[PDB]
């Protein structure tokens, strides 16, 4: 499987590692890829797209790298299963509510409730591992 993410300080990156750990513990292989190193064509062969990005301002996906990536794959992901996650700071998840609506609007099937964690996981580490386990059971 593959996990694609963008992280500015490392909070979403840590979540990605924990989600990967959950998938691996379930017995499956998985690679974590930063959005800047992703190959669109290879990513589209995946049964499930696991995408993460922290909340940028004002309550939007990161603009220079992550959003253009979403825009690029938007026309080629209809019918695909997707799992979404990300870290946020002072808001209450608006950027994620919008991200979920958007992916659904492109025809994707959001397989699980998006996982959002405030700042660094730390206290929520097991929740990240558990999210990976749920995805591995799909
Ligand atoms: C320029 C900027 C804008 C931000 N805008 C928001 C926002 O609108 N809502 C929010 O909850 N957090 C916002 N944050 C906080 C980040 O989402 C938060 O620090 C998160 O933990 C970053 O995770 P990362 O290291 O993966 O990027 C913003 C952070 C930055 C640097």
């Amino acid at each position: 499987m593959k996990i694609v993410y963008w992280s500015g300080t490392g909070n979403t990156e840590k979540m990605a590692e924990l989600i990967a750990k959950g998938i691996i513990e379930s017995g499956k292989d998985v690679n974590t890829i930063n959005v800047s190193d992703v190959n669109i064509d290879e990513l589209l062969n995946e049964d499930i797209l696991i995408l993460g990005c922290s909340a940028m301002g004002p309550e939007v996906l990161e603009e220079s790298e992550f959003e253009p990536f979403i825009e690029e794959i938007s026309t080629k992901i209809s019918g695909k299963k997707v799992a979404l996650f990300g870290s946020y700071g002072w808001g209450d998840g608006k950027w994620m509510r919008d991200f979920e609506e958007r992916m659904n609007g492109y025809g994707c099937v959001v397989v699980e409730t998006p996982l959002i964690v405030q700042n660094e996981p730390d206290e929520a580490e097991q929740d990240c591992i558990e999210f990976g386990k749920k995805i591995a059971n799909i």
